[PDB]
């Protein structure tokens, strides 16, 4: 099971302002959508809430420590080991964020999208920094800039760097 970040952020690692996108790229989010058609997405509960709505075509997964948390169209989970079992037979998952939702599965990821924005916004909560010395880029793609999108933006893919023993 591939365990997969899936990010954007901007130019400080902001992810998020009073638990909103402080940018508006439509383009950005078809890519999300694309790269994880069929595949788990995980994401805390303060994140789902910031959007209002599930996306179709995905298996949606929130993971909250409250017991009694239940949204229709939607499973919950309640710690790491949940969601793992829940998606036993997945061959990639999503992690759609939270910053703390990130740090829970940071023991375990194998991959990371992150979408890099061009930009400082301003911001509240933040992309954990990670060491990328560990990491080796696989694929990088310019954003589609125009009236819509208005901002400059990549997406990058990473993958673990493989060590070679001494
Ligand atoms: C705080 O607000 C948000 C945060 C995140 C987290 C996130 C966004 N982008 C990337 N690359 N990584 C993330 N972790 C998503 C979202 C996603 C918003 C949102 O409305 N969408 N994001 C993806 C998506 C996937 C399947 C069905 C529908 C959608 C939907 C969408 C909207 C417009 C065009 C195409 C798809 C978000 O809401 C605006
Ligand atoms: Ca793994
Ligand atoms: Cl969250």
């Amino acid at each position: 099971m591939i365990v997969s970040f899936m990010v954007a952020m901007d130019e400080n690692r902001v992810i998020g302002k009073d638990n909103n996108l402080p940018w508006r790229l439509p383009s950005e989010l078809q890519y999300v959508k694309k790269t994880t058609m069929g595949h788990p997405l995980i994401m805390g509960r303060k994140n789902y809430e910031a959007i209002g709505r599930p996306l179709p075509g995905r298996r949606n997964i929130i993971v909250t420590r409250n017991e009694g948390y239940h949204v229709e169209g939607c499973e919950v989970a309640h710690s790491v080991e949940e969601v793992f079992e829940l998606c036993k037979n997945e061959e990639e998952i999503f992690i759609f964020g939270g910053a703390q939702i990130y740090d829970l599965f940071l023991p375990y990821v194998d991959k990371l999208y992150i979408t890099k924005i061009h930009h400082a916004f301003e911001g509240d909560t933040f992309f954990p920094e990670m060491d990328m010395t560990n990491w080796k880029e696989v694929f990088v793609e310019k954003g589609l800039t125009d009236e819509k999108n208005p901002y400059t933006y990549y997406y990058h893919v990473y993958e673990k760097q493989q060590l070679v023993p001494r």
